[PDB]
């Protein structure tokens, strides 16, 4: 029932000055939760008791010590956040086994996958356009402008990391995943290609390190869902870019959108923008004829 890591240890999480522990979660009572289906521990599809609908996070049973408390300090960091671009938890089931973290339902998936399977193509050849990805890019850097206001350094902010509330026109992009932050608070892994040159020579990390990974994002965003760095392993890009390299723009990108990729990536920290100044240039962007008209390409396909 209750956990004997979790209590024994009890580990404290601070965030904007208050700190928490695991009796401040929203424990919902086992029997109230019901799956439904399998989303991709793993993932579930879950309703609350119209009764609520939500994601379920579970924890394997078969684990350790260490992702038991892995999973509690998630729990800690994503309650605690309080952003609409940010995944909001509904609460928690650990008191019964598996354990359960219950999240806000993401219909539309991961922002990678999204991009890759709504790129236009010959059957669907206006299933995005520009404007489309300047407001996913508008809704993770005001995500990222919350944490940034709050002192927390997300550490991988990157497509596979953000999601969609739905498919759909309308669709809200969130930051849905705190894995590495909740590793950090408590290497062929680390995620080399979102990391700025000081970051993975002598691990110092600010905020101004999510500009550098923000300005990564904004790479997938515009390519459609492609791996930053086409073609490169992660030693020749740590190589290629403490050096001075940095991407070429994404096919069809408009001028002004590589422009804030490039500003997200200079090489002193300093000199990169803050996220106040990176949702400016986006929203410029935004209302500039000129780069809103601009045609995104159509990867090649079948009629049907």
């Amino acid at each position: 029932r209750t956990s004997t890591i979790m209590t024994d240890y009890n580990p404290n999480y601070s965030f904007a000055g208050k700190t928490s522990s695991i009796s401040d979660l929203k424990e919902v009572p086992r029997k109230n939760i019901t799956l439904i289906r399998g989303l991709g521990g793993e993932v579930y599809e879950g309703q609350v008791s119209s009764p609520l609908q939500v994601a379920v996070k579970t924890l394997p049973e078969v684990c350790s010590e260490q992702d038991e408390l892995d999973f509690l300090m998630e729990a800690l960091i994503i309650s605690k956040l309080n952003h609409q671009n940010i995944v909001r938890c509904i609460g928690v089931s650990l008191q019964s086994l598996p354990r359960f973290i219950l999240l806000e339902l993401m219909a539309g998936g991961d922002l990678k996958s999204f991009l890759r399977e709504t790129r236009p193509r010959p059957s669907q050849p206006s299933s995005l356009a520009m404007l489309d990805l300047l407001h996913v890019a508008r809704d993770i850097a005001c995500g990222c402008q919350y944490l940034e206001e709050n002192h927390f350094i997300h550490r991988d902010i990157a497509a596979r990391n953000c999601l969609l509330t739905c498919p759909g026109p309308g669709r809200v992009a969130k930051i849905g995943d705190f894995g590495m932050a909740r590793d950090i608070y408590r290497c062929a892994m680390l995620p080399v290609k979102w990391m700025p040159p000081e970051a993975f020579m002598e691990g110092i990390f600010t905020s101004k390190t999510d500009t550098w990974s923000f300005g990564v994002l904004l790479w997938e965003i515009f390519s459609l869902g492609y791996m930053p760095y086409p073609s490169k392993s992660n030693q020749e890009v740590l190589e290629f870019v403490t050096s001075g390299g940095r991407m070429d723009p994404p096919k069809n990108c408009p001028g002004p959108v590589y422009r804030i990729m490039t500003q997200c990536w200079q090489h002193q920290p300093e000199d990169r923008p803050n996220f106040a100044i990176i949702l400016e240039r986006i929203e410029y962007c935004t209302q500039d004829p000129d780069v809103i008209n601009t045609a995104l390409p159509i990867e090649y396909g079948p009629l049907v």
